[PDB]
């Protein structure tokens, strides 16, 4: 349990993620500290090319080199994107694109700045004795003044929260089935159902927190990976380290361990088959931390509950396991609702999107599709 890096409070973000590096990064620090003003000023790009290159011996342990990840990552999304108005650079500097290639190679990870980079390890708390709330927490790295990040980020962050309440149940469902034991079987569903429950009230915090037009037109820009994207359509150079240009996707909450994990439990199979979608949030889990992709792997390989809840002719059984599925199906619905808020409206009103709502359809369709009862 304690090689899949979860947490009993936060889940599968990092816990107390590190603030600060040693002193010999402080060129990375300077940099990443301070994005919104260096972008604005046309600074950053020249700040770039200067760095000498730093060894990364020197993060000796996962939180330095998770801080350091979250740091060169935004580094480098400030750099390809500039001020984010379409000029882009197809080559990053060897002695930037060196040491986040070594440090992305020792952790597993692309050399892109992914969902447990910018959510997972880009928090704090404000107050350390108050609770994990959004008036008494910030992030750690922005990209814009005004660019919605904090609340964006932070959002994200306190579902991903909010969920890991329902993960400490997992094994209770898997000993209680093979234990035959059908009331704590019962009450583990229903647990989880409530929580991915509470998950969904979290969510409605993203419309305090972020407007429409400073995350489509800003946010949405330094978050965009170089995997068939026309701006980049052969992929970054990354200097000195690959010779060729290669191919990642952006931060995506495709990318979070939380609802890829209550699918598989649940026996949704969303990866399940060659469609489009399957195979996007396959792809996804190569941009999870290793330890996060481990926990998935085994819960695949364990007893389906939705076969042991189908095969016992009881109806409390199938209700609690339903009201987990509805929950999923409740997040995705009001999430498309979003969608519809923060991407379709802006991009009608500047002077595509249907793709985008066809890939989160049919997830939603796929959640929908595993009720036992018309739900
Ligand atoms: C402004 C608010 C948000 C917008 C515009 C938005 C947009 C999107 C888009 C475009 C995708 C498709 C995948 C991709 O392009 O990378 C997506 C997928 C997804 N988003 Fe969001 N999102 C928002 C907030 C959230 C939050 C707060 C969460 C909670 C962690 C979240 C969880 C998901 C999940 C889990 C997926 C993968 C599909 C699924 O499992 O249903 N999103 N989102
Ligand atoms: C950081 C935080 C959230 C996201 C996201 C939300 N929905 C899809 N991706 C991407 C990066």
């Amino acid at each position: 349990s304690k090689e899949y890096h979860i947490d009993e409070e936060v889940g599968f973000a990092l816990p107390n993620p590190q603030e600060n590096l040693p002193d010999f990064y402080n060129d990375w620090m300077f940099i990443a500290k301070h994005l919104p003003d260096l972008i604005e000023s046309g600074q950053l790009r020249e700040r770039v090319e200067k760095l000498n290159m730093l060894s990364i011996d020197h993060l000796t342990d996962h939180k330095s080199q998770r801080l350091a990840r979250l740091v060169l990552g935004c580094i480098t999304m400030a750099y390809v994107w500039g001020k984010g108005h379409g000029d882009v650079r197809k080559v990053l500097p060897r002695n930037i694109a060196v040491p986040y290639c070594q440090l992305s190679k020792k952790l597993e990870l692309p050399p892109i700045l992914v969902y447990a980079d910018c959510v997972l390890a880009n928090w704090k708390k404000k107050d350390p004795n108050k609770p994990l709330t959004y008036e008494n927490m910030d992030v750690l790295f922005s990209f814009r003044d005004g660019d919605c990040s904090k609340g964006f980020f932070l959002v994200s962050l306190l579902v991903e929260i909010a969920a890991a309440s329902a993960i400490k149940v997992i094994p209770t469902v898997f000993k209680a089935m093979q234990m035959q034991e059908r009331d704590t079987l019962l009450k583990a569903l229903l647990e989880i159902a409530s929580c991915l429950e509470k998950a969904l009230q979290v969510f409605h915090q993203i419309h305090d927190h972020v407007n429409p037009k400073a995350f489509f037109s800003v946010l949405r820009i330094y978050l965009s990976g170089w995997k068939g994207n026309p701006q980049l359509s052969d992929g970054l150079v990354y200097e000195g380290f690959w010779e060729d240009p290669k191919e990642f996707g952006g931060g995506s909450a495709g990318q979070s361990s939380v609802f890829q994990c209550f699918d598989v439990l649940l026996g949704i199979q969303q990866t399940a088959g060659g469609g489009h979608a399957a195979q996007f949030l396959q792809d996804m889990r190569r941009y999870m931390p290793p330890a996060h992709r481990n926990f998935l792997c085994s819960l695949e390989s364990n007893p389906s509950v939705r076969e042991f809840v189908l095969s016992k002719g009881d109806a409390g059984l199938r209700e609690a396991y339903d009201a987990c599925v509805k929950a999923l199906v409740s997040l995705r619905s009001y999430h498309l609702q979003i969608v519809t808020k923060y991407i379709l409206i802006p991009a009608s009103q500047q002077p595509g999107g249907t793709d985008l709502m066809n890939f989160l359809k049919t997830v939603r369709s796929t959640t929908e599709k595993s009720l036992l009862k018309e739900g």
